[PDB]
């Protein structure tokens, strides 16, 4: 099962739904929840920290990106709190707007398994990675955004900037069975 931190974003029930269109379980639970009350439940396999409006209210999300033994996927705000908890920087970027935006695969990785390296995601610009952290690094890129996605070399934590979880993100739900599969699900 995965847990789905809600960040207060509109597309926290598409990430549930997304899921279990694969087949696979998730349980959404407030962004305060504790590190340790979610790893308590071993049916856990993985957490995605969601979209949402303010960082600061979000605070949370740094102990979980730190300090959790399961694998992360931060999706845009997500994306955001794991790159300030890694010591990287984030900033305003363009204008709030989602926009389909033109992603370029720049390297293999798990996350984009079966992802052309040229896709089409949904996404949001108002804020961006402006320093990707130390010991991490970038996954993909667009036109108007340096770090489209990210991972940890050494700790299976993935950032995308974008929602694959809207069905206007092609392959956003090959992106979705990727990070399930580092969670130990398997999909033949």
């Amino acid at each position: 099962m995965i847990v789905i931190l809600d960040n207060g974003g509109q597309y926290v029930h598409r990430i549930h739904r997304s899921l279990k269109y694969i087949g696979v379980s998730s349980k959404i639970v407030p962004n305060t929840t504790p590190l340790e009350e979610i790893e308590s439940n071993k049916e856990v396999k993985g957490i995605i920290l969601s979209g949402g409006p303010d960082i600061e209210k979000a605070k949370n999300c740094i102990d979980i990106a730190l300090n959790a033994k399961l694998p992360i996927l931060g999706i845009c705000l997500g994306h955001q709190l794991i790159a300030l908890a890694y010591g990287g920087e984030v900033g305003r970027a363009e204008a709030e707007e989602y926009a389909l935006t033109k992603v370029y695969v720049d390297k293999e990785n798990d996350l984009f398994k079966n992802v052309p390296r040229e896709f089409n995601a949904w996404a949001s610009h108002k804020d961006e990675v402006k320093k990707v952290p130390e010991g991490f690094e970038i996954l993909a890129h667009s036109d108007i955004c340096q770090v489209e996605a990210m991972l940890h070399k050494t700790k299976p934590i993935f950032g995308v900037q974008f929602h694959p979880e809207v069905a206007h993100t092609e392959y956003g739900n090959e992106i979705l069975k990727n990070f399930c599969k580092v969670c130990g699900y398997k999909f033949e």
